[PDB]
């Protein structure tokens, strides 16, 4: 029956109109800078990047979504062969199904099975941290799949408005976090889950050790959408205030600004309403190391293996076809690449401190 | 006469295409950034707060509406006790008709009796003041209902408008205000009504004692509006004139900065066209010690005492879905959480000398 | 033929779409500030004002339009009647026509007759001076309606695009001008038609003795629309070329703005696109020192003698309304009301190196 | 079968809807300050300028487009006899397609024998100069027509997606056109494709010797729309991805001002969406020498003789009326009129580290 939430989602965010519904992501505030002398051939592009440990073919990855019976596991195995075949870390949904019913392990671990060379990544959400997670059930949720590192979720909107959403997110659950990582053998990457990473939250992440971030701004999948149709098909009254918060947020584009500003050293997916390889080149010279994308991975998974393999090779192809267009024949090139900002997201940048010269150094 | 337009009001209020026509708070030119780690748990957050001598509940207040006649003195009975029971204040309609005529003050006075511990405001029209009221009307229009504070309502483009209107504005009023408030025991809150307070007109006030303001900026009722509608009514050819103005005044958002600038100690309600609980926040963020709504209120209450229990649940879910999500555990926090201004907004304060870093400190 | 034009000219105002067609005054980006204590009643309000040597009721006059033919004379002698009665000035249409035809002087001298009172303005076209009048034809225009100045008007624009046009600008005609300007007993004004004056053309006039401009920008009446029209009847191929300059010229509120910044003693009329009182005390408050109207006038006088003075009462209660709404006692207090200047016309001002502190002290 | 892409290219440019889709050239936030008093006549304005050796009546020239096949060169022949006519310099469409098939040869020497006084501008690839083109190709496109300069084109955003595109943009051949240009008797121009040029390419070029640039910005003929629209005719799914880059590149305003500020004593085409000679005279007044079209050529060459020289008549005109109303004698007095820049351009400017002032002084 977090089960029945676990299907909800996945039918919700497939089917339902919840894409970047009332919100966006500013990235069409930026522009990447043309150069009709690129100075370099299509096929030397080069797309390998590191991720921990491991080496990956392109600078994007599939963000955590599902797990928790066997038919969403049956999606987990499609996006994980697509995902080892094309060399690009995948993150699974949320654990904590499987840590209450053991009949949920399954549709996780298939992940591992059908890709052992990928990195991948766990999940856990922070709520459960407050609420007596600990070593044992990260440990778990790693060895589960033999992750590569673990995320851990902030999604206190969706909380605030899920019908049995629990908004806990007291100071000490850090606290736990930071004691947790000594003993982890895997990095913890901390990601949002539609609104965003401020600097605040970035900075106060850091404070206690964590140095890896998943922006997951708002402009993308819409999770308070998603809890708001949940309420409306359970007659909650929440859902007319979720309407309210539709926009609530920090836009991708911000979010990645304001991490990469405030946290110079992070690793950085940049994420939230990446839906192109355009897309995924914004973010990652705007200051990800990587962009992550969900929904649309989601989406042609649901229509089958091939037409997720043919997602990724578009992708792939507009991301190479961007530093194509700015001379980038590597994923750090790319990183330094001439850029615009202009309309919403300089005011956003301006009214925030976010000094452009010093904010170009930073990017590089 | 005086009682026909007090029901004319209501009607129009109620019924008629007035809320927003035209106009617009700046609100949506404020935003509140999202913190993905709150620090604190949903059930902690404290909404109580300081109304002069009272404690109320959430930092929300019913303002001044209608009295004068026993169909509106129902109205007010609904709200009163709803107000009550949620712990918050209520401001009741001009008195000006009760002061005129005996059978209109029961409309007022059954406010306090189904209502005995809230604080309940007075009101007077600031014209009455150069038109011959002073401390016995103020000290009437008080006891009439037990008041905590009186409000005097500033309507200078209501009253030009208004077919039997009375523009009257003498300086002259000012001097009395001042002497009649050294000999109330409650204090004075002056509050305009859809066309906003500048930095002027609150400078002003401020040197002849006033402290307490309430913005009721332009975005939500369009008193001009309704007083144009009126006129379409009567055929009355100020109609035409009034239609040119219906985008005068200060927006809400602005005027809130522009009052809490330039009176830095001011107690101040942000008001005109706060219409859900994140509307409220914004205000409150922004610079207001507490949000007025008066409409919403209206439309709610005409529709039944559940109805609007109903509302006022939403309001303060909203509220605190604010305060969760910025990291708020109180009203103080929230006074200080992290904001963007952009666009209108933005060159609207710039215009007018209003330094960002010093608004800043201020608001605090 | 010229007589031909003259009928087309009105015909084509009051019937034809060219009433801000692709144009703007940019009066929208200039707020006044609402003063919720006015300090005033509507009642002392004072509209009075010099023009030259005489006093006029209210800062508004009809700027020159018609004359020619007898049915003209019918307009202008309506016209007249209406502003002799509510003590404002009236300039009259070009009176070349007349200089050409002595069948069309009844239709100027009619003004006199019907409006002893009142400042006259005679009218010629510069590109007469350009091509062989001089001071004769200038007394002449001054004596057929004993004419308190005489307006030479800037047409090139038109004139380019006008099917008989004669666009000669040759700066010889302005030695002429201040040669005839020394042996007049009335003042010059300069005024566009439609198309704005920049500080560049301010500056070079008054560096040939001219203090008196009427800004006439784009934003009301569009000449360049209604000669492309005249352009469409006779199917000459100009007309699509006017079509792509339609939004030619500077915006009313810009040349207000660039006059009074470059040449701070000039008695400024602003004009252009005044369509209400709100619209006049705009043009007033941001630099002028009176609006002037053409367009509406002319079709309201269309309508006969009492839709005119119905205008009129408008319009003189809207510029009052928004004095009281500002605090302003006169129009020297309207001079220097507060404003905020927002968006484009910002962005404007700053580009042409208008200097906004510098700007405000000026104005007033 | 280049051959093939030739017509269809043609054919999709001249019918399907490729101007100026989902692309913005930016010269409407480009304000040409209208002048009331130009101090010349419209008959005084002189439109001469220089083509390297050469003089052309008007600072225009259409830019190269086809060539490859006999009704390709019939199109050649009418532009070029209607060029020859107005005096104005002619570019013919890449050369490529002779080089590799003699029969398309004569659809070249058209231009020529028809037009044998105006400037002739040879055109070929950048990337077959990567793949093995040196100096006899260079000479051979120049004899061919016997032309006074060739220019090269920059059209990597094309080649990434058109369905044969032949994406190498290697350093070396940068290096080759630098000894070519040495052996040339006749000057190179580097030209864009619709995506524009930045001042990254355009100081890069420089540094290999390249001193004459055609901006070629988006905003008007999309090549990127147009192997879209070939991407879909053979069911190749790059059209999709295609669909992302609708808008990429630098939009022709920011082009100029790119090249004019980052290369100053370059000789610049402003081009790519000039459709009037209003565009013509801004492109001028922002920096450019000489305004270039092609696409609206091609319409009117398609349609005749007569339909093509109308077009020239009409931008002619165009182009002196906004010389007459900014008091622009000629085409050096255009070049440093006072304008105003606006919006996204401005702000493109601004993050560019385009200092305005210096801005202004280079452009005159
Ligand atoms: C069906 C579904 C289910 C989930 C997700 C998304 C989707 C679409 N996402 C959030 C996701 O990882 C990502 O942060 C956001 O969806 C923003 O990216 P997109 O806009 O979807 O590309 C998510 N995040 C996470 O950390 N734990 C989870 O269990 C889930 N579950
Ligand atoms: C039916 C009606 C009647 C009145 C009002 C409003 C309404 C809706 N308001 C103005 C009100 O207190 C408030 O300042 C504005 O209406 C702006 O807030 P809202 O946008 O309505 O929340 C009001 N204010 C006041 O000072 N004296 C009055 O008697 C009235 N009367
Ligand atoms: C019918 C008609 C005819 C004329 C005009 C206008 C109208 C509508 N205008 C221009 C007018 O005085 C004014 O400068 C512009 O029309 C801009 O003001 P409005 O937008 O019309 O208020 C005018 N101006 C002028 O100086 N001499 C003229 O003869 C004319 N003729
Ligand atoms: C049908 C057709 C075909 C070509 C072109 C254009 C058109 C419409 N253009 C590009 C052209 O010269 C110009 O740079 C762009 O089209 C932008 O100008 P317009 O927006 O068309 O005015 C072009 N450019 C070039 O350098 N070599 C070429 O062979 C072609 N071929
Ligand atoms: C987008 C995300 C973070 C969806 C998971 O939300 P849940 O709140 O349903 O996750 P668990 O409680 O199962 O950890
Ligand atoms: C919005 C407001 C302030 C309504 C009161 O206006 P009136 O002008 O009808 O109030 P009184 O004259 O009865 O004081
Ligand atoms: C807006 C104006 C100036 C209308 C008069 O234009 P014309 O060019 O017809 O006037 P004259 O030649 O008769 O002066
Ligand atoms: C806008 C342009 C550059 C059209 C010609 O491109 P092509 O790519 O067909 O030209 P060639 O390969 O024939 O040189
Ligand atoms: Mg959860
Ligand atoms: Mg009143
Ligand atoms: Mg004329
Ligand atoms: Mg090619």
């Amino acid at each position: 029956d977090i089960v029945n939430r676990k299907v909800e989602h996945v039918e919700i965010a497939a089917f339902e109109n919840v894409d970047g519904l009332s919100s966006s992501t500013f990235l069409n505030d930026v522009i990447l800078v043309h150069q009709g002398f690129p100075g370099i051939s299509f096929s030397e592009i080069n797309t390998k990047t590191k991720f921990f440990r491991k080496e990956i073919s392109v600078p994007v990855m599939v963000t955590g979504m599902t797990g928790g019976r066997n038919e969403l596991g049956r999606i987990n195995k499609i996006i994980a062969e697509v995902a080892e075949k094309f060399g690009i870390p995948m993150g699974v949904g949320s654990q904590r199904v499987a840590i209450e019913k053991a009949e949920a392990r399954e549709s996780f671990a298939i992940v591992r099975k059908v890709a052992p060379t990928i990195p991948i990544i766990a999940n856990l959400g922070m709520p459960q941290l407050v609420k007596g997670y600990g070593l044992k059930e990260f440990q778990d949720a790693i060895q589960m799949i033999e992750a590569d590192a673990i995320a851990v979720h902030l999604n206190p909107a969706q909380e605030v408005f899920q019908p049995e959403g629990e908004p806990e997110y007291q100071i000490y659950a850090l606290e736990k976090l930071r004691d947790i990582s000594k003993e982890l053998s895997v990095p913890i990457i901390v990601k949002e889950s539609g609104n965003g990473i401020s600097m605040e939250t970035a900075k106060l992440l850091y404070s206690y050790g964590i140095k890896n971030f998943d922006t997951s701004g708002q402009g993308g999948t819409n999770w308070i959408a998603i809890e708001m149709i949940r309420d409306i098909r359970r007659g909650n009254w929440k859902a007319e205030s979720a309407k309210n918060f539709l926009d609530w947020g920090v836009p991708t584009a911000a979010s990645i600004m304001e991490v990469r500003y405030s946290v110079p050293d992070s690793f950085l997916v940049g994420s939230g309403g990446i839906r192109s390889g355009l897309d995924a080149a914004k973010a990652i010279a705007l200051g990800a190391d990587i962009a992550g994308m969900a929904l649309p991975v989601l989406k042609s998974a649901i229509e089958g293996k091939e037409s997720l393999e043919q997602f990724f090779r578009k992708i792939i192809f507009e991301l190479k076809a961007a530093m194509m267009l700015t001379g980038s024949k590597d994923v750090d090139a790319l990183k330094k690449t001439s850029i615009v900002i202009l309309g919403k997201l300089k005011e956003w940048a301006e009214y925030r401190g976010i000094n452009l010269s010093i904010y170009e150094k930073v990017r590089k």
